[PDB]
C-alpha cells in the first residue's frame, strides 16, 4: 500500500462509509484507552449495549443499511474524525458508576 493523498474540500455530504473500518477502528480507540462498548454505544451512538454491539459484530453493507442504521455509522465516524472524541470517553468510562466517591 502507501500512496498519497491531495485534495482540500471539506463539507457536510452524508457519504458511503467503510461499516466494517469503522466497526475495527471504534473496537481499536476503545481497547486503545480500554473503553467499554456500552458507554460509547450509550453515549456516542445512543443505542443499546446489545444494540451497537452487534453492528460491531456484523457491520452490514453501508449501501444495505437505513439511516436508522447509519445513524450510528456516521456518529462513529465522525468520532473517529477527532482523537479528542476517545479522550474524552475515558472520563465517562470512570463516571459509569461509583468509581468511587
Amino acid at each position: 500500500g502507501s500512496s498519497g493523498s491531495s485534495g482540500a474540500g471539506p463539507g457536510a455530504e452524508e457519504e458511503q462509509l467503510d461499516t466494517a473500518e469503522i466497526a475495527f477502528q471504534v473496537k481499536e480507540q476503545l481497547l486503545k484507552h480500554n473503553i467499554g462498548q456500552r458507554v460509547f454505544g450509550h453515549y456516542v451512538l445512543g443505542l443499546s449495549q446489545g444494540s451497537v454491539s452487534e453492528i460491531l459484530a456484523r457491520p452490514k453493507p453501508w449501501r444495505k443499511l437505513t439511516v436508522k442504521g447509519k445513524e450510528p455509522f456516521i456518529k462513529m465516524k465522525q468520532f473517529l474524525s477527532d482523537e479528542q472524541n476517545v479522550l474524552a470517553l475515558r472520563t465517562i468510562q470512570v463516571r459509569s458508576g461509583p468509581s468511587s466517591g
